[PDB]
């Protein structure tokens, strides 16, 4: 499987600045998701704070002060309509929403128990979300007039944080990789040939068309198909829309309003 680079070929986007520089990569995003399949950007300083992320998941991992599965999502406060968030023990990760972020009462509880990865993962959440709401206009600009806001949802949105580790899609609308510790991620080109992406140690941030996307779009941008091949942390970012509101799809160049919901989809 060739590797392929992408630290000083992908277009530059500033953590202060992300707005005007995502903007000035439109034209360079929209190649990507033409020519391949996935989208990426490099952010100076993003991997700096990923690493120190991962890294305190790992110890916190392993304590027993207060445990982490002390927040197992079956002992944690869920919100009535939405995903499950919280601690998934062993191949062990957290799903660190949006809503838990603003403790929506108790779901912040394991932010408060590690504080040192929870500010961390506040961070990348943030900045990660920022920036995966501008992939989706850009997605969204290459889609037929009138094609309706992704109205991706701050709550609803959650952040997967790995400790241990087939090919597959994410359901939701768009998926942010962010620089996992080791290398073995790999995506399918439009060719149905493998690349494994250089991202481990690095400042670059991939961006996934989801299946929600795919229905939204009707076909046009097909799921960002991806796989783990190892010879060990990963962050994922899952953007989704609000559970209740109804599903749209550009079929043929008009806009349709469906009685589903989103929430319907993913059951
Ligand atoms: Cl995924
Ligand atoms: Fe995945």
């Amino acid at each position: 499987v060739p590797l392929m680079e992408l630290s000083g070929r992908a277009p530059v986007v500033r953590l202060h600045d992300i707005e005007a520089d995502m903007a000035a990569a439109t034209d360079a995003i929209r190649s990507q998701l033409t020519g391949w399949g996935f989208m990426a950007a490099e952010v100076p300083g993003i991997g700096e704070r990923v690493e120190a992320m991962m890294n305190e998941f790992a110890a916190a991992c392993r304590a027993t002060g207060p445990s982490l599965s002390d927040y197992a999502y079956d002992v944690v406060p869920q919100l009535a309509v939405g995903g499950t968030h919280g601690f998934f023990p062993y191949k062990e990760f957290i799903h660190v929403s949006g809503a838990m972020i603003g403790d929506q009462p108790g779901a912040g509880d394991v932010l408060r128990a590690f504080p040192a990865f929870g500010t961390r993962a506040a961070e990348v959440f943030d900045i990660a979300f920022r920036l995966i709401s501008l992939f989706g206009e850009v997605v969204r600009g290459m889609m037929p007039p009138g094609t309706p806001e992704l109205d991706l949802s701050h709550d609803a949105t959650n952040l997967r944080v790995i400790h241990y580790r087939a090919e597959h899609s994410g359901i939701q609308m768009l998926g942010l990789q962010l620089p996992p510790s080791d290398q073995g991620l790999q995506y399918v080109l439009h060719d149905g040939t493998w690349v494994e992406p250089v991202i481990a140690g690095t400042d670059v941030v991939l961006c996934n068309i989801g299946r929600m996307l795919t229905s939204a779009s009707d076909g046009r941008f097909r799921p960002s198909t991806h796989r783990v091949h190892t010879k060990r942390l990963s962050s994922v970012l899952f953007a989704y829309p609000q559970h209740k509101a109804r599903q749209w799809k550009m079929v043929d160049g008009e806009l349709m309003s469906l009685n589903a919901t989103w929430g319907d989809f993913i059951d």
